[PDB]
């Protein structure tokens, strides 16, 4: 059900930085533990992860600082709607 997305202008992408975002109706205290989930989910992996920010207010979801090999796993947590890879903007 949850897809993966990337800039489609490869100079623009930013690998490494990912914006998991959650169904829409979900709490801030499901899209906290969803990232410690993540992150306990990596680490037996032997993965490091960091999240960077948890959002709530205009979307549910997190910023996670993480290998791209980590993005099948991420797909398959409960709550995620869809992934997007993080991408520069410019001054116009």
């Amino acid at each position: 059900t949850a897809t993966f997305h990337r800039c489609a202008k490869d100079p623009w992408r930013l690998p490494g930085t990912y914006v998991v975002v959650l169904k829409e109706e979900t709490h801030l205290s499901q899209s906290e533990r969803t990232a410690r989930r993540l992150q306990a989910q990596a680490a037996r992996r032997g993965y490091l992860t960091k999240i960077l920010h948890v959002f709530h207010g205009l979307l549910p979801g997190f910023l996670v600082k993480m290998s791209g090999d980590l993005l099948e796993l991420a797909l398959k947590l409960p709550h995620v709607d869809y992934i997007e890879e993080d991408s520069s903007v410019f001054a116009q």
